[PDB]
């Protein structure tokens, strides 16, 4: 019972072979180039194995509406060739097995939901903070997919009055992603976020911005668990600032231990570490296998 997973990123692809229980048997990664050549490497890798199903967790925005004619395509990107490229259908045609599809952050949510910090809950929110900011949510045991998958990284948050930086986001300027991504931190402070590990106000400001976004998510979605991943969150100091700031912003408006005394157990790193996403693609594979077995 072997499953394939593809975590399709703007900078690299990770492909993996694994099991329904989240075990990774083998993996490979390679640079993301143009679609045809990138997907050829995927097919060449998976050809070694005899797979029952594949799951794709993709960068987006994507068309994640199963009834849509453009289901399983990337709908917006500055990356050459990728917009409107028949990603899902190409993998289906080449592999001729069930192929599940979702956003990359949705897959990471499913990973943590089945095997990580939200195991035993029926709700969670997984947020990645790195090159960009995105989130996937589980509601009553199911991925949140309304009119679109969410794009929680592009919400406006309150600018810190001392912060002068104009914002990295090509669409909004100073949305959450514009103010608080990896590339935003770098462009603001003039150094990459590792030379800055020692400057406390970088992570104070970052923690402040993340806390502002989290208060919004808590008031709108009220997830039962918030999982923070991505390269930025490797600066573990940011968590302590978030823990300080969230109760301050909400000012005792909602009385739950998750939001006050036990906040450090509510907003957490992924149990699966940097592998939540690729493991979640195996969950997507398994779901596609189950859904086809019940045709
Ligand atoms: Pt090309
Ligand atoms: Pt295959
Ligand atoms: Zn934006």
């Amino acid at each position: 019972a072997m499953l394939g997973g593809i975590e399709a990123g703007g900078t690299k692809f990770v492909c993996a072979v694994g099991r329904e229980d989240g075990t990774i048997i083998d993996r490979i990664e390679f640079p993301t180039k143009m679609p045809d050549e990138t997907i050829e490497k995927v097919i060449q890798y998976f050809s070694q194995f005899s797979l029952q199903a594949i799951g794709i967790g993709s960068f987006g925005p994507v068309d994640n509406d199963k009834t849509s004619q453009t289901y399983g395509t990337i709908t917006a990107t500055p990356k050459a060739g990728w917009r409107h490229y028949p990603f899902l259908q190409t993998v289906k045609n080449e592999m001729k097995i069930p192929v599940g599809f979702s956003t990359d952050v949705n897959a990471a949510a499913l990973g943590e939901f089945l095997f990580g910090e939200a195991k035993g809950l029926d709700s969670c929110l997984y947020i990645t903070i790195g090159t960009g900011i995105g989130a996937g949510a589980i509601v009553e045991g199911r991925l949140l997919q309304g009119l679109s998958h969410p794009e929680m990284g592009h919400i406006y948050i309150r600018r810190h009055p001392d912060d002068v930086y104009q914002g990295k986001c090509p669409y909004h300027g100073d949305c959450f992603e514009g103010l608080a991504s990896g590339p935003a931190i770098e462009a603001r402070w003039g150094k990459k976020a590792a030379d800055l590990s020692d400057i406390a106000q970088v992570w104070e400001l970052e923690g402040y911005y993340i806390a502002q976004a989290l208060a919004q998510y808590i008031l709108i979605l009220a997830p039962k668990k918030i999982i923070l991943g991505g390269g930025v969150m490797q600066q573990k100091q940011v968590f302590s600032y978030i823990y300080q700031y969230v109760p301050k912003i909400m000012n005792s408006y909602l009385d739950f231990s998750e939001l006050s005394d036990d906040i450090s157990d509510y907003i957490v790193p992924p149990r699966l570490g940097s592998n939540a996403g690729i493991i979640g693609t195996l969950v997507l594979a398994h779901q596609a296998l189950q859904a086809e077995a019940a045709s």
